[PDB]
C-alpha cells in the first residue's frame, strides 16, 4: 500500500465530507447540496428544494455566501469579500425577494460593509459602513443613519477594533439585536490615543515604493482602546430626525479605572446583561438592564449585580462565560470555577448573589448547549475521566441528581469527541462525532433522545483510506506529583516498540490550550508519521485547560516558565520509553507554541536537536494588552515588570548553540509582529549562533495563501528530514 | 605542513595589514600618527618632532574618533559623539583646542549634531552644517554668522547633499567648496519637496516596544528628483548686524530646459570657479567657467567659456564627468575625456576654445591625474604591461607630450604592479603606495630627480608571520573572447596541483565600469575558501567592466542584465574547460550589483552552477534609484526603456531557480537597496513553488557591517559553500 503524503495533505487528496445544516424551525432544517437548498423535515428525512441552483446563473458575481431572513421572505447575497483580520472582512450585498422573484435595486447595501445582520426575527436589517451603523426596515426601503462619529481607524460604533476582535468578542460584530429585533445594542470603541503598529507591505511586482500599513493595537502596558455601550428602539425610527440612542454606562465599580466590555446577553424583550472587566482580569460585574416604558432610559439595578473574581488566576477560561437565561429572564445558568476550582454550572436568581451549583467533580464543563423548559443540555469531558473527549449530557431543572449522557455510548470507539446543534426550540439535535474514529454526523429528536438516522458517516474516505497505510493515535498520561498530565502520538503505520523512531514535540503549550485529544485529523503530522516514520507527540502540562483551576492557573504571572519546564519533561519521559530515538527528538510551535519552542530550545536542558519556531512570540511587552495582562498583570516595576524581562526568549541566545533552529515569520503578520522574530535573530547574531531563517512576504500570522502555506510546510518538511538523516 | 589562514584569521584580523597614513602641511613637512601622538616630518632628512602629545587626549573625558589640525597649525578640532547615517553622513560633536594657549576653547562652541564641518585651505576659518543651514566661524572663540535659513529635515540641504547625491553624485556629505585662499565659500543647495519616500521599519534595542518607522526622500528610477541651487558668500564682508548675501550661480539654459544635476565643482582661481552640469539623460553636460565681478559682486560665466561634453553610445564620464586640473593662472585646464576610439585620455583644454588637444594615447586608460606643476603633470594609469587591472605613476614635459617617464613602474616590478600617489603641497616630494601583488610597500620619493629616499613601511611584520602560514596563490591572465582580451583572476589554494579537480567559486560584481580582476594584495574571505578549503575563487571582467575602453564598458548602454550576466556564464564554461575544475562544483555568489548577476546567473537555466549566494541583490531596476539606474537604463516609460526594465528581473526568472540551490541574504535596515527588492524575488520563488535558503539580518544596512553580523554572514555563507561543495566539518566544544 501507499502512505499518506505531503502532496496528500498540501493538496487535500483525502477529505473530510461535513454535514453543514442551518436550522429555520423545530422541525425544519436547510441544507446546500449540489449549489441548490434544500428544506428537510427532521422526523421523517424527506426533503422539497428550497432555493434551487439556476435562480442565480445570471447574477454576474461569485457569490461567497448567502443568509436567508429568519421569515424567509429574503435572501442576502455576499460578494467581493475582502479579509481583514482573523474575523473581520468587507464586502458587497444584493437583497432578493424570495416572493416577488426580484433583486432589491434601490437603497441597496453599500459596497465596502463592514457588518449586516438580519433581525432575529422577520427581515430587518443593521449594518456598519464607514465605522457607522445604518438600520433598513424593509429591504426597498432607505436605511436610518444610526450614527455619525464613524471615523477609520479612530471611532468604531458596531464593530471591534483589533484588539476587541481579536482577545475580547472573536468576531467584527458589536450589534446585538433584541429577541425580537425591536431593539438594536451596540458597542464604540475609541482608539484615539492607541499607539500604531507601523509595517511595510511590499504588494505586486509592479507596486515602485512599499507601503506603511498602520494599525492601532495596544502593547502589553499600553493606552487602550476605551468603550461605551449603547440601544436604540428601531420600532421609533424617524426620516424626519437623527435617532436617539440611550447609553448604558458601565458600574463605578469599573468606571474608576481601564476596563472592557466582555460580554453582551439580552434576556427577554426588555432586560439585557452586560458583563464588564477590569484591565486587572481577576474582577468582574454583570449589570442585568430593564427598559422603562415610562421614561425610554434602561435601569441596571445594584440589587441584579453579579461579582466575579478569582483570587488565584484571571476570570474564565479566556473571558466571563456567558449567562444563559430561562424565558421569563429572572434567572440564569452560568459556567463558574467552584471552590475546587473545577468549572461547573451555576444556577441564578437575578436578585441573589449566591448560586446553586448543578454539577460538580473532578471533570469540567466545556459549555451550555440548550436550555428549555424542563433540560439543560451541555457539553463536558466527564466520561471515563478523560480531560481529551467530549460528551452531551442533559440535566433536569427540577432534580440536579436526573442527569443522562446523550452520547457517551452511541459509538464508544469511534466517537468520544462531539459537537452539537440543536433545533430552534431544541425539539431536534444534531450530533457531530469528531473523533478518534472517522467523523460522524447523526440527527436526533430530544422527545426520548432517539436516533433519527445518519447524516453522513465518510463511507467514501473510509473507502480511500483503506489503501493508505494510515498513522495511529494513542491518548493516554503520565503521573507527576501525583497527578496526571496527557498526551497524544501519531504513532507510524505497523508500528514496533523493538525499533526507534525520531520523536517530533507538536507545542501549543498556551493557557487554557489542549493539544491531547480524541480528535481525528488529517494533518502534517499524519505526513510526518505515514511516511517520514516520526512520532508525532504533544503534551497537555501546567497551564493547560478542561482539567481544573491548580493546573491552569499555575501560571499566573509567569507565562514562560512551568509550560515550558513541562514540555522538557514530556520529552525526556519519552525518550525514556524503548521506542524513542534520544539522538533524534525535535520540537517544533507556531505562535504561543513557537514561543515555547524558542524557550526550551533556550534551556540547556540537551533533550532537543532541533526546533522549528513559526511566527513566535519572543517577548511579552511586544504583544498585545488584552491576551498578556491577562496572565501577566502590567510591565510595570510595582506589578510584574521583572518576569516580562525574565521570560524572554533574547534572554536565552547563549543556549541555542546546543541546537539546529528555524525560524519562521511572515511579513505582514498584524498579530505577532515580524518585530519579535527580529528581535531574536538580533540577539542569536549577538551571542555569534548559527542558524536557519525564512520570511514570507506580505503573509500574515496564518502564513495561509496557497503558494506559502505550500513553501512553508515543503521548507519544514526539509528541515526536520535533514535533522533526522531521513532520505 | 604549516597552518593554513582560517575564518577566524579573517574575522578577527589576527593577519594585520600595515599602512602608512601621512597628511601633508607644506611642500616638505607631513603629520603621521605613531603612538598615538601627533608627529611632524620633515620630508628631506626623515627626522621628527612631536606635534602633539598622545596624552593630550584624554583631557577631555570622552573617546575622540577623529581630528583635524587647521592649516596654519594654530588650532585642532576634535570629533566625538560619532553617529554614522548613510555610507558618507554622519553627525558629532565638536570642541577646538587652541595649540598656542594650550587650552580647549568652551565659548561659541560648534553645536551637537553637526552634520558637516571643515577648516578655509589656508588660515583657521571654520564652515559648518547644523540643522541643514550653514555657519561661518573667523575665529575659533567668535559666534557664528549664519548663513542659511531655509534648512529643513528632509527638505531643504544647505552646503549638505540628500541621500541620492551623497551616494551618486559627490561620494561625500560636504556641498562646501572653499575657494583656495578661504576668501569664498561655495555651496550647493538641494530641494526634496516632491521626492518620494522610502520608509521601512527599525527595530532597534530589544526594550524598544513599537518599532520606528524611518522614511527617507529617496528617487527610485523615473521618480521626482530632487531640485539644485548654487551659491557663492564672500566670508570676508559678512556682518554681525545684517544677514549674508549669497549670489547665486544658475545652471546654462541647455540645463535649465528639463531635469538635471550638479556634478562638479573645482575652484580654478581666488577669483574663477568651475561647475559641471548633467542633463537628466546622462549623455550630455556642460561646464561653466565663473568669475567675480568687483564691479557688481557677482559672478559672470561667460558663454564664450562654456564646454560641452557628449557621449554617442553611453553615458558622460565613467561614473560622472571628470574633475578639471586648472593651471596656476586659470587660463587652461586638464581633464580626462574618452577619444575618438573610446579610450580615456589626458585632454587639454584653453578656457575660451571649444577643441582640446589629447597629450596621451593608446589601447590604455588614464585613471586620475593626480599633480599638475609648472613643467610636468603626473598621472596614474594601467599602460604597464598592457595590465588593465595594474596601475602606475606617469610625469610628463608640457612642453613635449613624448616625454613621459614611469616613475613607479621599475621600482620593484614583480611585487609592485599597483601603486596611488599622495603629493606635497607643491608636489616637490611623493608617497607611493605599492597595494600588490606582493605586500603593500609605501615610499617617500623626491620630485626634484625622482630620487628615492626612504621606505616609509614594507610590512616586514606580517610577512614573518605569513612565513608560516600555507598562503594561496593570485592567477592573473585572460581568455579571448572575439578576438578581445577578458581578463580573469584566480585566487589558488596553497600546493596546487593541476591534476586534481577543484570546486570553483566565482565571485562576481560586473557592474558597469567594475574592475574584479586586478594586482591587489587582499586578506579577505576567498583568502580562507582557498587556504583552508581548498576552493578555486575566480572573478571575470567581461562586457560592462571598466578602464578597457567604450566599446567593452559602453557595451551594456540600456541592457543592463544582459551581456554581463551572458559573460559570467560564458567564463565558468572556460573555468570548468580549464582541466583543474570540477564541473559538477561550480558555485557563484556576489554582493549589491553582483547579487543581481548573481540571481540572474542563477535563474538563466545554463546548467552550469550548482550553488548561490545573493547577498543585498538588485532584482528590479524601477526599485533602484534614479542616478545610477538611468545613467545605464533611461528612463522607465513606454517612450524610452520600459521594455527592457520589465524584460530585466530576477523575479521574471523564478521558474529556473529549481535547477539550484540558493542562498539569500539581506539586511532589513537597507536604505540603499531596499530589502523590498529581496522580498520582491522570495515571493515570485515562493509563487512558483522553488525552495531556497534564507537569511534576513535585523537592523542592519546594505554593509551588514556591524561586528557581529558581519562575523554570522560570513561563517552563515561559508556553512552554505561548504556543504554545497561536500566538504567536511568540524565540531566545537560550545
Ligand atoms: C414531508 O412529508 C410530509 C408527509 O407527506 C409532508 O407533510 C404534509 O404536508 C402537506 C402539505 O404541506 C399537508 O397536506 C395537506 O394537509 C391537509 C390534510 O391532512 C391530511 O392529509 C395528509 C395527506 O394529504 C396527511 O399527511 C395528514 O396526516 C392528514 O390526514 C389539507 O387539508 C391541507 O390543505 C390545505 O393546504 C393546501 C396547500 O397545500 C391547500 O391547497 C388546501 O386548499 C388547504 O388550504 C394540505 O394540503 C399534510 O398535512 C402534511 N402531513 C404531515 C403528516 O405532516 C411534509 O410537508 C414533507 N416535508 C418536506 C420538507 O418535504
Ligand atoms: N491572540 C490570542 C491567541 C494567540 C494567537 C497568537 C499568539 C498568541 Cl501568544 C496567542 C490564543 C487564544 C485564542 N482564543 C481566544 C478566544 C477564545 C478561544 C481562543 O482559542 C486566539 C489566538
Ligand atoms: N549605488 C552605486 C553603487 C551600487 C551599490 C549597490 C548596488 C548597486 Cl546596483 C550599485 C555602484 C557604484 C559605486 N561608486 C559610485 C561613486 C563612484 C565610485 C563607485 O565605485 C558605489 C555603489
Ligand atoms: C458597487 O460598485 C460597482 C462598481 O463600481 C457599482 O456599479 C455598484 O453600483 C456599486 N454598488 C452599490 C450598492 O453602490
Ligand atoms: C475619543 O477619545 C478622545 C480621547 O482619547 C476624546 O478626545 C474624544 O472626544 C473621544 N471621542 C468620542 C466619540 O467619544
Ligand atoms: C444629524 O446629525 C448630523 C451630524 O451631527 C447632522 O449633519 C445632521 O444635519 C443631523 N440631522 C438632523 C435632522 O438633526
Ligand atoms: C417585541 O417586544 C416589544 C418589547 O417588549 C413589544 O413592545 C412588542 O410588542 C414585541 N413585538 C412582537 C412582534 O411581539
Ligand atoms: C487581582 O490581582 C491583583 C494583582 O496581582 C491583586 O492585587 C489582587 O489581590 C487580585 N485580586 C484577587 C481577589 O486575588
Ligand atoms: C513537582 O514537584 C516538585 C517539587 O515540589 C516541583 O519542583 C515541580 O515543579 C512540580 N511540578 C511538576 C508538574 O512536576
Ligand atoms: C630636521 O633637522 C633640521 C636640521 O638639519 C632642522 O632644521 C629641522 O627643523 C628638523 N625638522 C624636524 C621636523 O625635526
Ligand atoms: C552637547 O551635549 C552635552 C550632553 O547632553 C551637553 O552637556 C553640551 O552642553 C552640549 N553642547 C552644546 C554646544 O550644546
Ligand atoms: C522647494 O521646491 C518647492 C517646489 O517643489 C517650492 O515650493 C519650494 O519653495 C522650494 N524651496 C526652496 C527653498 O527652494
Ligand atoms: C535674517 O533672516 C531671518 C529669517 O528670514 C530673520 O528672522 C532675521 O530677522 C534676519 N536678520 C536680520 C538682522 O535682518
Ligand atoms: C585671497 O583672494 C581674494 C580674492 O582674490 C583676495 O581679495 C585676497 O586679498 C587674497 N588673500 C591672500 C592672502 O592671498
Ligand atoms: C542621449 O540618449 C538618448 C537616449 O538613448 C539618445 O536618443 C540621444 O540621441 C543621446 N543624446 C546625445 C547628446 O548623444
Amino acid at each position: 500500500r501507499k502512505t499518506y503524503t505531503l502532496t496528500d495533505y498540501l493538496k487535500n487528496t483525502y477529505r473530510l465530507k461535513l454535514y453543514s445544516l442551518r436550522w429555520i424551525s423545530d422541525h425544519e432544517y436547510l441544507y446546500k447540496q449540489e449549489n441548490n437548498i434544500l428544506v428537510f423535515n427532521a422526523e421523517y428525512g424527506n426533503s422539497s428544494v428550497f432555493l434551487e441552483n439556476s435562480t442565480f446563473d445570471e447574477f454576474g458575481h461569485s457569490i461567497n455566501d448567502y443568509s436567508i431572513s429568519p421569515d424567509g421572505q429574503f435572501i442576502l447575497l455576499e460578494y467581493n469579500y475582502v479579509k481583514q483580520w482573523r474575523h473581520s472582512y468587507t464586502a458587497s450585498y444584493d437583497i432578493y425577494d424570495l416572493n416577488k422573484r426580484q433583486l432589491i435595486t434601490e437603497e441597496r447595501i453599500p459596497n465596502n460593509t463592514q457588518w449586516v445582520t438580519w433581525s432575529p426575527v422577520g427581515h430587518k436589517l443593521a449594518y456598519v459602513w464607514n465605522n457607522d451603523i445604518y438600520v433598513k426596515i424593509e429591504p426597498n426601503l432607505p436605511s436610518y443613519r444610526i450614527t455619525w462619529t464613524g471615523k477609520e481607524d479612530i471611532i468604531y460604533n458596531g464593530i471591534t477594533d483589533w484588539v476587541y476582535e481579536e482577545e475580547v468578542f472573536s468576531a467584527y460584530s458589536a450589534l446585538w439585536w433584541s429577541p425580537n429585533g425591536t431593539f438594536l445594542a451596540y458597542a464604540q470603541f475609541n482608539d484615539t490615543e492607541v499607539p500604531l503598529i507601523e509595517y511595510s507591505f511590499y504588494s505586486d511586482e509592479s507596486l515602485q515604493y512599499p507601503k506603511t500599513v498602520r494599525v492601532p493595537y495596544p502593547k502589553a502596558g499600553a493606552v487602550n482602546p476605551t468603550v461605551k455601550f449603547f440601544v436604540v428602539n428601531t420600532d421609533s425610527l424617524s426620516s424626519v430626525t437623527n435617532a436617539t440612542s440611550i447609553q448604558i454606562t458601565a458600574p463605578a465599580s469599573m468606571l474608576i479605572g481601564d476596563h472592557y466590555l466582555c460580554d453582551v446577553t439580552w434576556a427577554t424583550q426588555e432586560r439585557i446583561s452586560l458583563q464588564w472587566l477590569r484591565r486587572i482580569q481577576n474582577y468582574s460585574v454583570m449589570d442585568i438592564c430593564d427598559y422603562d416604558e415610562s421614561s425610554g432610559r434602561w435601569n441596571c439595578l445594584v440589587a441584579r449585580q453579579h461579582i466575579e473574581m478569582s483570587t488565584t488566576g484571571w476570570v474564565g477560561r479566556f473571558r466571563p462565560s456567558e449567562p444563559h437565561f430561562t424565558l421569563d429572564g429572572n434567572s440564569f445558568y452560568k459556567i463558574i470555577s467552584n471552590e475546587e476550582g473545577y468549572r461547573h454550572i451555576c444556577y441564578f436568581q437575578i436578585d441573589k448573589k449566591d448560586c446553586t451549583f448543578i454539577t460538580k467533580g473532578t471533570w469540567e464543563v466545556i459549555g451550555i448547549e440548550a436550555l428549555t423548559s424542563d433540560y439543560l443540555y451541555y457539553i463536558s469531558n466527564e466520561y471515563k475521566g478523560m480531560p481529551g473527549g467530549r460528551n452531551l449530557y442533559k440535566i433536569q431543572l427540577i432534580d440536579y441528581t436526573k442527569v443522562t449522557c446523550l452520547s457517551c455510548e452511541l459509538n464508544p470507539e469511534r466517537c468520544q469527541y462531539y459537537s452539537v446543534s440543536f433545533s430552534k426550540e431544541a425539539k431536534y439535535y444534531q450530533l457531530r462525532c469528531s473523533g478518534p474514529g472517522l467523523p460522524l454526523y447523526t440527527l436526533h429528536s430530544s422527545v426520548n433522545d432517539k436516533g433519527l438516522r445518519v447524516l453522513e458517516d465518510n463511507s467514501a474516505l473510509d473507502k480511500m483510506l483503506q489503501n493508505v497505510q494510515m498513522p495511529s493515535k494513542k491518548l493516554d498520561f503520565i503521573i507527576l506529583n501525583e497527578t496526571k498530565f496527557w498526551y497524544q502520538m501519531i504513532l507510524p503505520p505497523h508500528f514496533d516498540k523493538s525499533k526507534k523512531y525520531p520523536l517530533l514535540l507538536d507545542v501549543y503549550a498556551g493557557p487554557c490550550s489542549q493539544k491531547a485529544d480524541t480528535v481525528f485529523r488529517l494533518n502534517w503530522a499524519t505526513y510526518l508519521a505515514s511516511t517520514e516514520n516520526i512520532i508525532v507527540a504533544s503534551f497537555d502540562g501546567r497551564g493547560s485547560g478542561y482539567q481544573g483551576d491548580k493546573i491552569m492557573h499555575a501560571i499566573n504571572r509567569r507565562l514562560g516558565t512551568f509550560e515550558v519546564e513541562d514540555q522538557i519533561e514530556a520529552a525526556r519521559q519519552f525518550s525514556k520509553m524503548g521506542f524513542v530515538d534520544n539522538k533524534r527528538i525535535a520540537i517544533w510551535g507556531w505562535s504561543y507554541g513557537g514561543y515555547v519552542t524558542s524557550m526550551v530550545l533556550g534551556s540547556g536542558s540537551g533533550v532537543f536537536k532541533c526546533g522549528i519556531a513559526v511566527a513566535p512570540v519572543s517577548r511579552w511587552e511586544y504583544y498585545d494588552s488584552v491576551y498578556t495582562e491577562r496572565y501577566m498583570g502590567l510591565p510595570t516595576p510595582e506589578d510584574n515588570l521583572d518576569h516580562y524581562r525574565n521570560s524572554t526568549v533574547m534572554s536565552r541566545a547563549e543556549n541555542f548553540k546546543q541546537v539546529e533552529y528555524l525560524l519562521i515569520h511572515g511579513t505582514a503578520d498584524d498579530n505577532v509582529h515580524f518585530q519579535q522574530s527580529a528581535q531574536i535573530s538580533k540577539a542569536l547574531v549577538d551571542v555569534g549562533v548559527d542558524f536557519q531563517a525564512m520570511w514570507y512576504t506580505d503573509e500574515d500570522h496564518g502564513i495561509a495563501s496557497s503558494t506559502a502555506h505550500q513553501h512553508i510546510y515543503t521548507h519544514m518538511s526539509h528541515f526536520i528530514k535533514q535533522c533526522f538523516s531521513l532520505p
